[PDB]
């Protein structure tokens, strides 16, 4: 199995990518305070492990605050936006 | 906030370390198939995010299998052992 450490946005997001039978392709990581735009290939399932994300999805008007334990889905071939206050850890699965 | 990518055991365990108000000092990471010995400073709380860990704690005879969603605690200044089958992601908090 391959594990790889990845960084994005000048080090404000860092993650470990992997692949397993139960998750498919996935990454766990952390984001620090900031505002981020992400683009998807495959649809993504995001789980907030600790902290919180303010989430703007392309097909719905309102931002929504996702605190620890919550799960959201992003469509494929899309753009979504996040806002982060305190360091926030997450699991992302590429569906 | 600081985020740092860490690797252990010749790259078989990789994690992102961070610190937040809700977690204290912590790391999220992934372990691949193998058998690992860890030593603690502070007590640690481990949450299995995906996959599974076979866990041997110093003060109890039996190994126990912790699958996704489960949480265990390791005392401070101790040694514990893990066995991993498929890539397994986790949250570790330094209590």
């Amino acid at each position: 199995s391959m594990l790889q450490s990845n960084e994005y946005f000048s080090g404000k997001v860092k993650s470990i990518g992997f692949s397993s039978s139960s998750t498919g392709r996935a990454s766990v990581g952390v984001m620090v305070e900031g505002e981020y735009t992400f683009s998807t290939a495959e649809p993504e399932e995001m789980t907030v492990i600790s902290g919180a994300l303010n989430v703007l999805l392309p097909d719905a008007t309102d931002w929504q605050v996702y605190e620890a334990g919550s799960v959201f889905n992003v469509p494929g071939h899309s753009e979504f936006h996040l806002q982060v206050a305190e360091p926030t850890s997450y699991l992302c699965r590429y569906l």
